[PDB]
């Protein structure tokens, strides 16, 4: 057996930011090699925990693992953590229409800060669009805190928060807001992440300095730009300086979009927007004075302390990478909560049917209440009244369920009368091909200390893609979103990720609803999928839950393509 690709993971100290940080790394950097996928294929990619002390796991985010419930790469769920000095081999089943934008990052504690790349499945000249070239544009956060440190004051009884972001990386370039850019060197500076070019353009080269990230362009073409929210805690809102027409033509990986066009890009952990960018012509720069250079600016948004950061769109590699701009090159606006909402509408509506508000057969409202956990005392994030962390059990239910069946399962019964989740087990039962409505209702902290403040939360399914139908300010009241529905005529697109916005001032009474997000799905795929903030430090406080879809019948005759070494923690699980 050997494996089609291979991720070494391993503890390096790397330039972040302008500063250093001892980050989970993979194949050295961070972020790590651009993997490019096939559609309608098998690909095996071994992973190996180079790490003297910590677990790993890896998790392909936005690839539903239909087939292959074992390699979703999530502990507590799919699989035991991978020991140090071992590794798994993930089996990844592309379907033909797969063809998009994803990432891959390790699903274990804060790792994902760092450990975290690019994968993309190729169109195969079969993208219904014209482009010369692609460029990824991946975002991630900077802390100066370390991962143990973060994870530590996170779960203490006198709880610490990690703080605000230290950083906006892009493809690993960033400045912290102790540090500030200068001017870099003519020449490449990995401005063509993910180009077609030439796998030199498969993974970042480290910078040297503090020098803003680039990305690359020639005059008078048609990039794909491939963003990636990274994050693990921002929520970005980005433009570019004089560039106007940006094209949304993919949404979280496989789903075309009808073209929509705009002025900037708002970019939530774990979301993924594919964008057509014209860059201006030779004529055009000529007459902005020969201008080479023109910045990107990204802010976060949603939180107590705004940051701002730059890189530069170059249209020549014979110019110097300028420093940031002493005053902002452009305004992004001070709102997010209504971007693109009841907006994106499949291509080809005809092969991307959302089920009707009649075909809904029950609905599951996740209410997300911050608050002291009275049996630890831990400040938790908790979903319908419950808590999960990838401590609330110790053998992964995925193993449990191929180990006994039936005796493994959550109750069905129990859950429907349980907000949908089984008291006994603490997870969210669905029949293979149930039509469900998830609500993600926000609320008003009852946390002293944050009382009634209400947050935005970037939520993310694992598995299947649901069709994103809303969401607003307040609760959620289905008769009247069914209404809007109708009257607008939407087609609602699949989505992985959707965010759950706060409202107003984002102030309301303790445990008062406060924002809402609703999905659709008829959940067709058989196994183990968490739904969870894709914030890590809400992850860490327990903002997830973990669904078992189908009966064990339709789980353990997935065919387990791994070696007996999946069934307990300690060894190296080898692909069949
Ligand atoms: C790696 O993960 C394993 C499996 O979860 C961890 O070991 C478990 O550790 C908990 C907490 O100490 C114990 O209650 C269990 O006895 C252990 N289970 C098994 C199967 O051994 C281990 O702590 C993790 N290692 C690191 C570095 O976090
Ligand atoms: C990562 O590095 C290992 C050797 O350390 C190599 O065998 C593997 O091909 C690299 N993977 C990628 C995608 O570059
Ligand atoms: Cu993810
Ligand atoms: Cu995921
Ligand atoms: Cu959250
Ligand atoms: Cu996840």
């Amino acid at each position: 057996f050997i494996p089609d690709h291979i991720l070494r993971v391993s503890v390096a100290q790397v330039p972040s930011a302008c500063e250093n940080r001892e980050d989970v790394v993979v194949n050295g950097t961070s972020p790590g090699p651009a993997i490019h996928l096939l559609p309608g294929a098998r690909t095996w990619i071994r992973v190996y925990n180079d790490m003297n002390d910590r677990n790993l796991s890896m998790h392909w985010h936005g690839l539903s693992q239909r087939f292959a419930p074992f390699s979703d790469g999530t502990p507590s769920a799919t699989q035991w953590p991978i020991p140090p000095g071992h590794f798994f081999d993930y089996e990844i089943l592309t379907e033909p229409e797969d063809a998009g934008t994803y990432f891959y990052h390790s699903h274990v504690g804060m790792q994902a800060l760092s450990c975290t790349g690019p994968l993309i499945v190729e169109d195969c000249g079969s993208s219904p669009y014209h482009y010369d070239d692609e460029r990824i544009l991946l975002f991630q956060d900077h802390f100066q805190k370390s991962d143990l440190e973060m994870i530590q004051g996170l779960t203490s009884t006198q709880f610490t928060w990690t703080g605000e972001t230290r950083g906006i990386l892009l493809n690993g370039r960033g400045v912290s807001p102790n540090q500030a850019a200068v001017q870099g060197r003519p020449g490449e500076a990995s401005g063509f992440f993910g180009s077609h070019r030439f796998r030199g353009d498969d993974q970042i080269e480290p910078p040297t300095d503090c020098t803003l990230p680039v990305i690359d362009v020639e005059p008078g073409k048609t990039y794909r730009l491939r963003f990636i929210g990274a994050t693990g805690l921002s929520l970005l809102t980005m433009g570019f300086e004089d560039h106007n027409d940006l094209t949304i033509v993919q949404v979280d990986g496989s789903e075309y979009n009808a073209p929509v066009t705009v002025d900037h890009i708002q970019l939530g952990g774990g979301q993924r927007f594919d964008v057509l960018l014209r860059t201006k012509t030779a004529e055009e720069l000529r007459c902005n004075g020969d201008k080479t250079t023109y910045f990107l600016q990204f802010e976060t948004r949603d939180r107590p302390d705004p940051y701002r950061g730059y890189g530069v769109l170059r249209y020549n590699l014979g110019t110097p990478v300028p420093a940031a701009p002493t005053t902002p090159a452009l305004t992004l606006p001070a709102e997010v909560n209504n971007w693109l909402e009841y907006t994106f509408q499949p291509l080809h509506p005809s092969s991307s049917l959302s089920p009707t508000a009649e075909e809904v057969t029950r609905r599951v409202i996740l209410e997300a209440e911050q608050k002291i956990d009275p049996a630890t005392g831990r400040l938790v994030w908790k979903l319908a009244h419950m808590t999960w962390t990838d401590m609330s059990r110790d053998k992964p239910v995925l193993v449990d369920i191929y180990e006994r069946g039936e005796a493994a399962m959550p109750d069905y019964a129990a859950a429907l009368t349980n907000y949908g989740w089984d008291p006994a087990t603490k997870l969210f039962p669905a029949k293979k091909d149930e039509v469900l409505e998830i609500v993600i209702q926000n609320t008003g902290s009852h946390y002293s200390g944050a009382s009634g403040i209400v947050e935005t939360h970037p939520f993310h399914a694992h598995g299947q893609h649901f069709y994103d139908v809303g969401s607003g300010p307040g609760k959620y009241d289905p008769e009247a979103n069914n209404a809007k529905l109708a009257s607008l005529g939407y087609r609602p697109i699949k989505r992985d990720t959707t965010m759950v916005y706060r409202y107003g001032e984002g102030k309301v009474a303790p445990g008062e609803p406060a924002g809402w997000r609703a999905w659709r799905m008829k959940m067709n795929n058989p196994g183990v999928w968490m739904v969870h903030c894709h914030i890590l430090a809400h992850m860490i406080m327990g903002m997830e839950t973990i669904w078992v879809v189908g009966d064990a019948e339709d789980i353990v005759t997935i065919p387990l393509s791994v070696s007996q070494n999946y069934f307990t923690y300690g060894g190296s699980v080898y692909g069949n």
